[PDB]
């Protein structure tokens, strides 16, 4: 039995570029978090409570997932490197702006799991497609419900009214189409 | 054993200067209840309902809050000197108006307490520091929760339709962040 | 009513070297949550399951701390920034190394807090003072509880035999004296 | 409609060598299920009775495995052909070294799997990388669990105390990092 990277037993050594990918993914998701807690500070620093709840858990789901990712590497026998983490984004001149940056991220989020689930097909590593195929599942719902939120705050059309009646949808946990 | 001025066994003497900060602070929480009473009328008179409820509480537990600082100096063996009490302000020309004057009355009430909090600093009174510790605590919750139920109508902006909604989250006990 | 630098109502202005010093110290629950994402990782590698299991959870609960000082700052109308976070330590030579690390981490995260205390009284910041009472008291249960976890594994004497006997009694939950 | 080798109506036809691949893969669930058989009565025959129940309990999965391979090649209208079974490895000179060849046995299972799976990826037969693609996940979790109780046996480098702590957890159910 050989020892991988991180000491355990190995059932299947990984290739390099395809650890790295990974390791730089749960820094995706690391930061999607801090970018979520951003985003939270910033409603609740103008009352807009259900948006603040949404996006508090949002950054605490996001750090979930990335502590998944890491117990991926674990179960490969592979070193996690946990890494410099950049501040995120703080200040949007609108509800609409900060929605759309929220969807961005949440694409994004899927652009770089899409770019690891590649390398891992070049590479012929189906463990590792097979882990991502479900986390590509909750992304399509992740991005159909960003874009349910950041579309129903523009069609309120900057209307503080409407942005009230669903800051108090969110907060009673209505944050998607159902 | 002494006795207090108030006729008790005492078990530590209060300054002077100290015990009148203190009557004068009851009669800042005293007032601050006739205030969030004569905001609840002005509320009834123009069917904000939910606001109403809401001073309504807020007038009795002011109140509570001035008879546990009468506790506490009978707990000190000093007397009480229950004063005249001012008539509130009664007059307002917008509920942004109105939660203004509410927010200040709030601070003031925390501006209070810490002028006592630094005088019985000044005079190594460690009883009334940690008396006072929890109550500056609920003065931080306080202030929170008056800055944001003044924030959300001001970003109402004077539109009825969203003092109509904050109104209605009022009533449901929806009054503050969470 | 003044506006504080977050745009909420004000309260009471804050010196900004004691924003800083708090903005900063949130940075410090922060890099300790990821420096105990770290360890468990660390654990988690040489099958020291209940090390990494406890170790998940105080990761989680130092992010908790960090969001609960943005709140403060929120609730005082002054302004959050988040800032880059350095990467955690993630190699050690053994788990009593990675213990005394772990010790230390908690001894320097009630250092920072005592740094913020100190400077709210230069400044006669009361609410700050109050506000971080109970997380001072929480430290000293955290500091108690790492020192109880580190001369428990210091004991075993790097007895393997006797580190699956503490690991197993973490996975229960028996993590401090009781 | 047509008929499938096994005589039932055919949804869509299988490669041959694909059919052969799936046959063979059967084989080695079979072989790792009387493998773990074996393992369980040398830790029986040295009283190490938690590994005893837990290798028990693996043969009988790895038998519902190789049944779950049959009924989807009933499912696709094909063949069964159910082989000789060589006899298992019975002798190992310590439990370190059982463990070694079970965690081997595993990886070599997954192994199998991925052979069968880029066969069915060269011929197009999605209904067949759908039916693995949860059985690698599984393997994912078998081979994290075997590296946990082979690494936790390695790390009691021999001494008698420390696998009976071991195997008393296995005993107790406790038979993964969690
Ligand atoms: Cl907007
Ligand atoms: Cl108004
Ligand atoms: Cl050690
Ligand atoms: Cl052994
Ligand atoms: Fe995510
Ligand atoms: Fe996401
Ligand atoms: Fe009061
Ligand atoms: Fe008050
Ligand atoms: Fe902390
Ligand atoms: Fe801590
Ligand atoms: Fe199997
Ligand atoms: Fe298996
Ligand atoms: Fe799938």
């Amino acid at each position: 039995v050989a020892q991988g990277p991180n000491g355990r037993a190995l059932a299947e050594s990984m290739n390099p570029d395809l650890l790295s990918a990974i390791q730089q993914h749960i820094s995706i998701e690391r930061y999607a978090s801090v970018t979520y807690l951003a985003m939270s500070i910033w409603c609740a620093e103008r009352e807009l409570a259900g948006f603040y709840q949404f996006f508090d858990g949002e950054a605490k789901d996001e750090q979930s997932h990335a502590v998944h990712f890491t117990q991926y590497l674990i179960a490969r026998s592979q070193s996690n490197d946990l890494q410099t983490l950049d501040a995120p984004r703080q200040n949007w001149d609108s509800l609409a702006s900060l929605m759309a940056t929220a969807f961005q991220m949440e694409a994004d989020t899927t652009s770089s799991i899409q770019s690891v689930y590649a390398l891992a097909e070049r590479n012929s590593d189906t463990r590792t497609t097979v882990f991502l195929d479900p986390l590509i599942d909750a992304q399509i719902q992740s991005e159909d419900q960003f874009a349910y939120l950041l579309g129903r705050v523009k069609f309120a059309n900057g209307d503080p009214t409407a942005l009230l009646v669903i800051d108090n949808e969110l907060r009673a946990g209505q944050t998607q189409r159902g």
